[PDB]
């Protein structure tokens, strides 16, 4: 060991917090760490299981009461609530957790010494022997390797991209906004009963499709609350804008929603009407980056590949980043002078998949809203694409990917 590997992780937010937990174990590594609700698919599982939290997650996270627990979503048309199809993810189904609670349960299993609160980074500089963080603090830290997990607005992203000779990249408003509510299930069963509606729609997660919008629901608190997220999209401007400075969240009225879902049937309308105080969220992402790495620094999580939530996939990609990165650093063979090269390996393994996840989250946005060329609102073709489209994401083998986390070959 003599000199262990010095690794800084910037951003205390799931990807970061989990890469630190990832690295913790290694002992020959020295590591320090500088929607108000989330979803996890089948491919997150292997990652969570790994980082030693299956057990705990599996208890704290919401799930759809049995036996409906394996259903990801039932897909329906908004206008009459009729069925288009269903995506089943056996085992996981609709799995979700309050963000606060997830992060927290990571960082509270994190052997003391690693968390390093006050500091956020404005800048960094590097030699080839050193990468040095500039805290606002006015102070500094220096390491062999720095992994930026500082989210969609990442400072570090654009230091890196400018260093690597690429244009900077900022959050782009997607044109889509989300009204979100949380509703007492009993209250809605009453309403549903009152209007002769199928009460199945409240027990199993649903997505209702309409032109330029969609509404999803899923039960939480073992069935007693319903999460409702009503998505609306304007595709008039070819590149839409959010007010120079509003925050990305604000409150909104129950009629500002209903106005956008005028074409929907009474199932959807009842759901929309049950939300008394809807918040609205402006959804941002960015185009895939030309690289995630330069020198001794690498981007993970939303800082690398922020995305629309339409495939419930963003966190999971952060977790796959984290897992692979833990395995890559933290492999006793690997040392300071390997870092530039090993990071460019991370890039080769991960950039493609995550970029393609970003893009297919935009594509899902359009599919759910009757905009996919070749498909639009056609029931049979919608069915076929919905029922297969998550596979390449879900059915990925993290184990095998880990085997690629190794110094090159030269041979
Ligand atoms: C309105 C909204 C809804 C979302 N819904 C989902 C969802 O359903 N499923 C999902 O997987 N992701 C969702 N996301 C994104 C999800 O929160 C991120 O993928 C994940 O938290 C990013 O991991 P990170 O490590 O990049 O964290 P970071 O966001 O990088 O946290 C780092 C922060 O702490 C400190 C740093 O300076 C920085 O500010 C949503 C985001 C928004 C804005
Ligand atoms: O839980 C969510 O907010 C979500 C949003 C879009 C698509 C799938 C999802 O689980």
């Amino acid at each position: 060991s003599k000199s262990p590997l010095r690794v800084a992780v910037i951003g205390g937010g799931i990807a970061g917090t989990a890469l630190a937990l990832g690295l913790s174990k290694s002992s020959h590594v020295n590591v320090k760490l500088f929607g108000a609700g989330v979803s996890f698919g089948v491919n997150a599982v292997e990652a969570i299981q790994r980082l030693g939290i299956g057990e705990l997650y599996k208890s704290v996270a919401d799930s759809t009461p049995a036996p409906w627990q394996d259903i990801w979503f039932e897909w329906r048309h908004a206008h009459d609530a009729s069925l288009v199809g269903a995506t089943v993810a056996p085992g996981i189904g609709q799995s979700s957790i309050h963000r606060a609670d997830f992060i927290d349960m990571l960082e509270k299993r994190l052997p003391a010494g690693i968390a390093s609160l006050g500091k956020h980074v404005v800048d960094y500089t590097e030699n080839a022997e050193g990468v040095t963080l500039n805290f606002a603090d006015g102070s500094t830290y220096t390491a062999d390797v720095a992994i930026a997990a500082d989210g969609i607005k990442s400072s570090m992203r654009n230091t890196l991209l400018r260093a690597a000779g690429h244009d900077a990249v900022h959050p782009q408003f997607t044109g889509t906004s989300a009204y979100r509510g949380l509703v007492e299930t009993s209250a809605l069963r009453e309403a549903y009963q009152a209007a002769s509606l199928d009460e199945h729609l409240l027990n199993v997660p649903q997505m209702y499709l309409i032109e330029d919008g969609h509404v999803l629901t899923f039960p939480v608190k073992k069935g007693k609350l319903i999460i409702i997220v009503a998505f609306v999209s304007d595709r008039s401007v070819a590149k839409p804008q959010w007010p120079s400075d509003q925050p990305w969240v604000r409150p909104a009225t129950t009629d500002e929603m209903l106005h956008r879902f005028a074409g929907a049937g009474e199932a959807v309308k009842t759901l929309l009407t049950s939300i008394k105080s809807p918040t609205l969220w402006a959804l941002h992402d960015f185009d895939p980056l030309p690289t995630y790495v330069h020198g001794r620094v690498a981007l993970i999580g939303d800082a690398a590949h922020a995305m629309l939530p339409h495939q419930g996939a963003g966190a999971g990609q952060g977790l796959e980043d984290a897992y692979f990165m833990a395995e890559l650093l933290g492999n006793p063979l690997h040392e300071a002078s390997d870092i530039p090269a090993l990071l460019e390996v991370y890039d080769d393994v991960r950039r493609g998949r995550a970029s393609k996840v970003q893009l297919t989250s935009r594509e899902a946005g359009e599919l759910y809203e009757y905009r996919t060329p070749g498909v639009e609102r056609d029931t049979a073709k919608l069915k076929a694409l919905l029922e297969s489209r998550m596979n390449w994401i879900w059915n990925y083998d993290l184990g095998a990917e880990a085997r690629l986390a190794v110094k090159p070959a030269l041979a």
